[PDB]
C-alpha cells in the first residue's frame, strides 16, 4: 500500500458547506478542503457514509481507502482524503456537472453523436483500468458516472440494482469483469436513449424471467445497427461471449472518429 496517496484528515481541515444528496449509503456535501500547513482552500465533494453500528476495523477500511486513492487513470475517481471518527468521511473532487444520468436527461436537446460516443469511449477506459487493478466495480450505472467537464467523465461509487446487473449476478451472486460489460451495456442504452429508464414498467421482481425469456432492452431510435449490437453482445448468457472492456474502447473509440456514421441524431 502506497500511503502517501491518501490523506488522513483531521475533522479540523475540511467543512461541509451545501448538500449535494443524500441517499441510504450517506450524505454527500460540498465543502472545503483546508490542508493545515498550506495557504489554500480547496472545493470538494465530502460523503459521510451512515454510522455503523458494528464498525468494521480501522485498518481494514484504510486498507480498501488506500486502495481507492492508489486509482490513477484520468476516467476513475480517485480518494483524496478519509476522516475515520464515529463514521467514515470520504473527500475527493467535486465534479460540477454532477451525475452523468441527470446531465443527459437536462441537456437531451443538446447532445450530439460526438459527446455520446466519446462518453462510452471514456466510461470503457475506466473500466478497463478498473479491470486491470482485479477491481470489480457492480454498481456501474450512468447515475454513477460524474462529469468534471462535459467531455471528461469519471467513474465513481465503487470500494438493489436488478436492471442494471448480468443475469448471473441476479440468479447467483455471481459478479466478475463480464458481469460489470453487461452493466456496461445498459449504461451505454442509458446514455442512447437521453437517460431513459431501463425496463420502464417492469417490477424489478421480473427482470430475471424476462432476460430468461431472451427479451432485452429494445434498440435505441438514434442506435444506428453496428451500435446496438455491441450492446446486445454485452447481454449475452454466456457471460465469455460478451465483449471486454479493452475491445469496446477500441470498437467505440472507431466509433468516435466518424460519429453521425453510427448514431442518428435530429440536428447531429
Ligand atoms: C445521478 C444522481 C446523483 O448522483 N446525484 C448526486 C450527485 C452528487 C455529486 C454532485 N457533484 C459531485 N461531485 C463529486 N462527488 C459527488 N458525489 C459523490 C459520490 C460518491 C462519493 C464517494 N466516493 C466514491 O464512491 C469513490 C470512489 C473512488 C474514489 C473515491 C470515491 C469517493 O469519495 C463521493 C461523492 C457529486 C452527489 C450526490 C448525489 O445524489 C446522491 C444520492 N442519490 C440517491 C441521489
Amino acid at each position: 500500500p502506497n500511503q502517501a496517496l491518501l490523506r488522513i484528515l483531521k475533522e479540523t481541515e475540511f467543512k461541509k458547506i451545501k448538500v449535494l444528496g443524500s441517499g441510504a449509503f450517506g450524505t454527500v456535501y460540498k465543502g472545503l478542503w483546508i490542508p493545515e500547513g498550506e495557504k489554500v482552500k480547496i472545493p470538494v465533494a465530502i460523503k459521510e457514509l451512515r454510522e455503523a453500528t458494528s464498525p468494521k476495523a480501522n485498518k481494514e477500511i484504510l486498507d480498501e481507502a488506500y486502495v481507492m486513492a492508489s486509482v490513477d487513470n484520468p476516467h476513475v475517481c480517485r480518494l483524496l482524503g478519509i476522516c475515520l471518527t464515529s463514521t467514515v468521511q470520504l473527500i475527493m473532487q467535486l465534479m460540477p456537472f454532477g451525475c452523468l444520468l441527470d446531465y443527459v436527461r437536462e441537456h437531451k436537446d443538446n447532445i450530439g453523436s460526438q459527446y455520446l460516443l466519446n462518453w462510452c469511449v471514456q466510461i470503457a477506459k475506466g473500466m478497463n483500468y478498473l479491470e486491470d487493478r482485479r477491481l470489480v466495480h457492480r454498481d456501474l450505472a450512468a447515475r454513477n458516472v460524474l462529469v468534471k467537464t462535459p467531455q471528461h467523465v469519471k467513474i465513481t461509487d465503487f470500494g438493489v440494482p436488478i436492471k442494471w446487473m448480468a443475469l448471473e449476478s441476479i440468479l447467483h451472486r455471481i459478479y466478475t469483469h463480464q458481469s460489470d460489460v453487461w452493466s456496461y451495456g445498459v449504461t451505454v442504452w442509458e446514455l442512447m436513449t437521453f437517460g431513459s429508464k431501463p425496463y420502464d414498467g417492469i417490477p424489478a421482481s421480473e427482470i430475471s424471467s424476462i432476460l430468461e425469456k431472451g427479451e432485452r432492452l429494445p434498440q435505441p431510435p438514434i442506435c444506428t445497427i453496428d451500435v446496438y449490437m455491441i450492446m446486445r453482445k454485452c447481454w449475452m448468457i454466456d457471460a465469455d461471449s460478451r465483449p471486454k472492456f479493452r475491445e469496446l474502447i477500441i470498437e467505440f473509440s472507431k466509433m468516435a472518429r466518424d460519429p453521425q456514421r453510427y448514431l442518428v441524431i435530429q440536428g447531429d
